[PDB]
């Protein structure tokens, strides 16, 4: 499914992340922007061999299982399939807990190289929230 950039601001409110870990919602719309162009069936092999899954492109190396990522983790317990569903409940899930574990949002590095410091607030601007 490929969101409307209101339609997912609502989902992501829906599901709690508006200010979640002091992020604002525009900080997430703007990260799923640049990771997946609001997308939830992206996918993005990585040098390493891992590779990342969905709207907010979440990565096979630690948090989703997808049985081809050797010596990895699934710190969020789920199928790396899960975080290409149309329904964003998995996605969501998981960056809470990535953007708990210590460096908040620059675990995403286009959020770091091309939201950070911006006025991400234009990204939600004119939906109905
Ligand atoms: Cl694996
Ligand atoms: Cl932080
Ligand atoms: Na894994």
């Amino acid at each position: 499914k490929v969101f409307g950039r209101c339609e997912l601001a609502a989902a992501m409110k829906r599901h709690g992340l508006d200010n979640y870990r002091g992020y604002s919602l525009g900080n997430w719309v703007c990260a799923a922007k640049f990771e997946s162009n609001f997308n939830t069936q992206a996918t993005n092999r990585n040098t390493d061999g891992s590779t990342d899954y969905g709207i907010l492109q979440i990565n096979s190396r630690w948090w989703c299982n997808d049985g081809r990522t050797p010596g990895s983790r699934n710190l969020c317990n789920i199928p790396c399939s899960a975080l290409l569903s149309s329904d964003i409940t998995a996605s969501v899930n998981c960056a809470k807990k990535i953007v708990s574990d210590g460096n908040g949002m620059n675990a995403w590095v286009a959020w770091r190289n091309r939201c950070k410091g911006t006025d991400v607030q234009a990204w939600i601007r004119g939906c109905r929230l």
